[PDB]
């Protein structure tokens, strides 16, 4: 054990606190509680809840606070260029010692990997159009935006859509991604025609000042969250899933040289002989099989420089999009050699598992979900804080 960093869990597009869906965890689903296996291990672990449809911006802002401590600042130029509230959440604070000298290690699935980058590259190096803003309208900043933070020694991905995912393209993406959504609750054994009074799966829109009402069903705030600015803007999850938005991100959300990163590919298809495509195996959760896996499959776009590497995924990413940032990024990334590497993308290699079999939401009895991230949580207390040549 070469360090003693907590590790600290980060979903993506679907989302929620420990104590949301009536215990039902994102980390382990129907497997477990992964966050438990790891600290009954002896890896001290923490669970990060943040906004499911929020931008990787609002997510990294909320995040930060949600570790550190305080109320959630996104940020005064951020805030007046979308539209909304720039204080956000209060937190207590997971890890405290960040401010005395500590690091994490973050371990993100889905969309939750671009949101370690970004919080990393803030926590580096800040935002300059935020401090520009604050001098020049005699506003406050937040310390996020200054840099000189290092809280991260590692970043982990897990069928991360790094160069964006083709499911976007979909003619009927707003009305499939909400239906997702209710896959997931449905997982959950949480119904999505019923007004429960409880809220059982809080999407955190408070920025937006967004929120199901009493009465209201999940079904009936999908139905208002697709009117919504969380759904319809640039800063949202929306279109930093997309391939353009995530080759924007990559544009200026770079890889550290003080942190090490990690990446793995999901798949769960096979390929069509006749037609080149890739089609969903036996086995895959049955909404990504019937709804999304034919779509990320078969589509194409030439303009958009889409062709047949992108066909193979895992339901719901693109596996050429999941080894690192490619689109518009100056990250390098090498083939796991044995050795971990800083400052890089390591690609662990590729894992035939589904998007949510991975995170145990989906079931799958011939992966050992428990030993994968046993051996991952390893390989992270494994990792050297320094380095230093020799023959
Ligand atoms: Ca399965
Ligand atoms: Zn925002």
């Amino acid at each position: 054990r070469a360090n003693d960093a907590p590790i600290v869990l980060l979903h993506g597009f679907t989302g929620w606190g420990r104590e949301e869906m009536f215990g039902f965890k994102y980390w382990g689903g129907v497997r477990g509680d992964i966050e438990q296996w790891l600290n009954d291990n002896g890896y001290r672990t923490y669970t990060l809840a943040v906004g499911p449809l929020s931008s990787n911006w609002d997510r990294a802002c909320e995040a930060y606070a949600q570790l550190v401590g305080g109320t959630v600042d996104y940020g005064a130029a951020h805030a007046a260029k979308y539209g909304h509230a720039r204080f956000g959440r209060t937190y207590p604070g997971l890890l405290p010692e960040l401010k005395r000298g500590g690091r994490i290690h973050i371990i993100a699935h889905s969309q939750g990997g671009q949101t370690a980058r970004m919080l990393v590259s803030l926590l580096e190096n800040g935002s300059q159009e935020e401090r520009e803003y604050a001098k020049a309208h005699n506003v406050s900043l937040s310390p996020l935006f200054e840099g000189g933070h290092h809280f991260v020694l590692s970043v982990t991905t897990i069928a991360t859509p790094h160069d964006g995912t083709t499911l976007v393209n979909m003619v009927d993406f707003t009305d499939r991604f909400f239906d997702l959504q209710k896959a997931v609750l449905k997982a959950a054994a949480v119904a999505s025609n019923v007004p429960y009074t409880s809220q059982v799966y809080d999407f955190k829109l408070d920025q937006w000042g967004l929120r199901r009402q009493p009465g209201e069903s999940f079904d009936q705030y999908f139905e208002r969250l697709k009117r919504s600015p969380v759904w319809t803007s640039t800063d949202t999850a929306r279109y930093d899933l997309s391939v353009p938005g995530a080759e924007k991100l990559n544009q200026w959300v770079k890889a550290s040289p003080n942190t090490y990163y990690l990446s793995f590919t999901t798949e769960r298809t096979y390929r069509g002989a006749l037609t080149g495509n890739y089609y969903p195996e036996l086995g895959m959760n049955a909404f990504s099989a019937v709804v999304c896996a034919p779509f990320l499959g078969s589509y194409r776009n030439a303009t958009l420089g889409i062709d047949d590497r992108w066909l193979e995924n895992d339901g719901i990413v693109n596996a050429f999009s999941m080894n690192g940032p490619k689109r518009g990024s100056t990250d390098r990334i090498v083939p796991y050699d044995g050795t971990i590497k800083k400052g890089v993308w390591n690609d662990m290699g590729t894992y035939n598992v589904d998007h949510l079999e991975v995170i145990g939401v989906d079931p799958n009895p011939l992966f050992d979900i428990r030993a994968f991230y046993l051996r991952l949580a390893e390989q992270l207390a494994s990792l050297q804080p320094h380095h230093h040549h020799h023959h």
